[PDB]
């Protein structure tokens, strides 16, 4: 159980930015650039700097080049330079791993605090950082699939009540989860600017890297972004969709970069910035919690995620999920879903949704 | 092979409507009015009469209670009255069975011609029908996911290359066609309306009706459908998609009525009026010519058609096709498809795409 | 200028609520209900009480029957409840009347706070409100014109600067303004819930209402909204709009109630959360402030507006604007506006765009 | 009256493309193609050829660099080979002048016969054109504001009952037009092609062309066009809407180019391909016929349309409208409009509607 610290959690904003580590720099730059129609901030050899449309600090995703694909950092505003002192006191008490730079790990970001939390993810904290052009009204540059905010992460993690508890100490509140009757925690998701998340917990062998989402204005926005990868000729990289999501009412799309990191479009969740917003919980047994229409979640979903890096740049070791797995419990040989609670007809048994068995 | 009439073939306009025989016809009317939004011509306790929100003809749809739920005509408006004659001299020179009704089979049409066709299908062409009012203003019965108007049919056939030669001769063109470079034929589009297609032959064990197809406006209309089944909670009635279709480039969804009489939804396929229009074939292989974004095929959509009547109302005798199944050369066991020609990268060898195989 | 309390200011959620007073409530019920598809959370004889398709709290919007109509209440959602305590405070060292019940005085609100607060305008701020179902998966009800958020006010007052740091002290953020090169303000938005705002302050004569704001998911939804007014035959209600603003950059529509309370549906404007989010500031003869596509602004926008009520029920007495009018420095005989800043083409003099 | 040949009329399948002479090709290829995103099929020092996302023949709009900006021809595309011989004939018992080229007078298109029509316009009627590729699902060239298909020409000419007559018998059929109490025809919109419109005929001085229309799939693309002429700074060349008409149901908006040609953008009219399809009449006084939520038409809209040519390339005389103008009747000083016919409320007298 990881203990509550007496020293004050920072004022968290919001999720701001994630650095992944990347193989091949000018591939990278290809996916993120010219397929997705991101928006340098910097480049050069080492490293691409990108912000969404409506982004006004400097980005939003550096692209580092390395010799192993991971995540390097998890990046979240706080709401003043103090917070960030707040941050460090915070991870110290608990007994993580901290490194401070008062001039920053990246470019575009001033004092910084970075930690491998209690979850082995390397966050990172600030308050600082460059303003650059909102390019909220650039309807010149604004291309027919652009991703307009970086909206949350999805981490991967073996225990998820663990990881919720420490998540609710530093401030973030759950909107939605999913659970079983047996008592059992698959997913939970979790806020601090008002939407459904900022950050979530995926339950798998961990820690892990599931996804990063941005958002688009309207859901054609997504299709587009489909439509284009196919005449591009590279439709293998969609991974999962577009659908309507259960939890969370947004229409999605889940596609994979150049080195299988996780890519989540996203658009039109709700407003949770009430202190009493209604938690919502679905039975993992649900075919509609995922994808509303009941469309089958493809295995890789389940078991595919991103490294991520500790602060020497090494790979953190993987613990394994002892819980039950989401795959085995809903669309494995053994597994069950249904469409309507109690009934028989619309419900899968040992497969998944639509007529498909796991490949 | 079946030979060209020395007579004059009738002037087709489009398709029309279709007669459908339901079994319980308060659940009909349940899924086509309540769920889809149709709109009600007329009713009794024997049959329904419907029609999209754009149409001035009677309906595009009649659900007639019975005791064997089939496909009982599909109607084809033609030019004139005289080619109501046509129609009847036509498929006498072809040696098919034909009635004829001054007043009509079904009200709100007038003098038409039903025809079992060399393929076992059931058509009728007319021309009298009793206008209506059209409702192509009325924005305030506009439903969020309204249906505008009748697009299409498809019609399950064991020999495509044989009902193609014949519906070219009545002077449907192939718009889209999927082959593959052995010679085999498994589907083709034609049209006479200047769309992708007014009726097309799906390759399978046949007469069977495959689908009837409705279009919206937009592709989020679509997208409403899909969302709204999941808030009545009858997602296992979607079928298949929603996508972008290959073959057409339609958005797309297949849905099942309560006699499972597949339905689909359709929306911004283009312009193919002009006599030279291009021809496009995909390989069987190829796994973007369904659907675009490389989703695999639910096997139902391979297996799954209703029965057609005879003209007495029997059920035609199903013909078993011999030529090779889509089915089998794409997802099954020793199936084959590929994302980019001559590239193993993205191929799929005895399985479906996005990690998935025939349950 | 309004001092600011030492009390501490209330923690300030959102815009919650209107309780609009109507004067014929099944002409109103048939324009909310039937034209707009808000949905019933309450209803009897006197009261019809609304709201949109993602709320969980009981209302949006109440209309209540009464003799004349107007404004009665814009309500804001506090934190807790020990905030409704800190807003009687502070609003009673403004020297404001202020009236609390603490069963509410609206159904489906608990313990609350009216005052008549130093622009004129009558605030409510609670904490407490019954739960209801929320609507925002239940798309077997969902309109091709669905209206799924409340998203903000808009007063008219005369002096803005007064108004503006009146609402700072209480914890808005100004996000936009529009000014003119002589120090004039003639507009500014301010949020609490990271959009572009919560409420707004237009110049002109006040206190009275400009407008309550309503979201939909998407721009076709707006243009569902123009499409039905146009059916049944009500499209001398649509008083401006369909558009692009300039000022939030949202996709915009204006309507007109029975009574003339002025609506706005309104889409996918911008995230203003954190605390250092980039003021813009318009210039005033620029025509793509108000309309990013340069549609002219029909006067009755500027000049129309609904009254507002005191805490007995009266209609708050109005005071005359003294600094520049928008309307008359734009559209008017003396007033201009420009495409391109120093461009003759496309400039428009004494004359609206178009 | 203009007399129905004995000879049978040409069976025409839709409108296919306009050449437009343009002044400053650079400045007209900056609008059509860098704003408007329309699809180089072929260029010169002195012509641009452009196509829509979703067609196949060579193009649908020619600009040509020229002193004098006009509409050289409207295109209409014909069945068969044979077509273009009846066209010929046609034509010709019409009295009118015709000029035929076997390789065509643009580039892309073969044999091809120009006319001066009985109203004065240059009309083309074409089969053979030279296939490129069809762009539909080049998803990787796709635009927020994409242009998808050619929709139809519209046509300001002074008599407009005289024209309709000509076109029915030349097989367009009448889908909705505008007439008042008092005999008067105002405009009216005819087809083949089985929409609305192929081409149009507006009621005033003449011949003019009013304006060419493309087609948008979706409602938000033609939303991104205003915003992205906003983002441009070149909001002035947006003259009506966004909006949606009562006429044609469709989603709409005029922007200028360049030279002042009117360019619709398009979306989502209804099937009129039946032969009794019914004839939808407005009354032109009523607020909702041109844009369906009442929002006014501006004078410019009735006033402003470009020159055309003649066959030698010369710009045709304009005829007087002495028919009632449509914009004196409903928003000049003794003009009237309703919202409810009937109701004097929600009515404009010598005034446009909102204020
Ligand atoms: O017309 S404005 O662009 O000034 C504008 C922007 C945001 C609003 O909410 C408003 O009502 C007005
Ligand atoms: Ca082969
Ligand atoms: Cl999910
Ligand atoms: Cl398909
Ligand atoms: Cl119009
Ligand atoms: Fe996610
Ligand atoms: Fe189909
Ligand atoms: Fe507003
Ligand atoms: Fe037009």
């Amino acid at each position: 159980e990881i203990p509550k610290p007496v020293a004050p959690a920072p004022d968290i904003l919001r999720c701001a930015y994630a650095e992944l580590v990347v193989t091949d720099l000018a591939k990278s730059r290809n996916f993120y650039v010219d397929v997705l129609g991101l928006h340098v901030s910097y480049e050069d050899e080492n490293q691409i700097y990108l912000r969404s449309f409506e982004e006004f600090i400097h980005h939003n995703l550096v692209l580092t080049k390395g010799p192993v694909a991971a995540l390097k950092a998890m990046a979240f505003r706080v709401r003043t330079p103090e917070d960030v002192d707040k941050a460090e006191a915070y991870y110290q008490e608990l007994g993580c791993r901290t490194e401070r730079r008062k001039d920053g790990f990246v470019k575009g970001i001033g004092d910084a605090l970075r930690v491998e939390d209690p979850l082995g993810f390397p966050y990172e904290f600030f308050f600082e950082t460059t303003h650059v052009e909102r390019l909220h009204m650039r309807y010149d540059l604004y291309s027919a699939g652009e991703l307009v905010r970086l909206d949350h992460f999805n981490q991967v993690t073996p225990d998820v009540p663990r990881g919720r508890k420490y998540l609710e100490d530093l401030g973030f509140r759950v909107t939605e989860d999913i659970q079983d009757d047996e008592g059992t925690t698959y997913a939970a998701w979790m806020h601090r600017k008002g939407t459904v998340n900022d950050t979530a917990l995926t339950g798998g062998n961990g820690p892990r890297l599931h996804h990063v989402a941005f958002s688009t204005h309207e859901k054609h926005n997504i299709i587009q972004i489909c439509d284009k990868m196919g005449a591009l000729r590279i439709s293998d990289r969609i991974e999962r969709g577009p659908g309507r999501h259960g939890v969370s009412n947004a229409f999605y799309l889940y596609i994979l970069d150049p080195d299988n990191h996780r890519i989540e479009i996203y658009t039109q969740d709700y407003y949770t910035g009430d202190p009493d917003n209604p938690t919502i919980t679905w039975n993992v047994h649900d075919n509609q919690r995922r994808d509303w229409w009941g469309n089958p979640v493809v295995p890789s979903w389940y078991t595919e995620a991103s490294k991520v890096l500790d602060l020497d740049g090494n790979v953190q070791e993987i613990i394994e999920r002892t819980d039950d797995s989401e795959l085995e419990v809903t669309i494995g040989a053994d597994g069950f879903s249904f469409t309507r609670a109690g009934d028989e007809d619309g419900s899968y048994h040992g497969q998944a949704s639509k007529g498909f068995k796991l490949g």
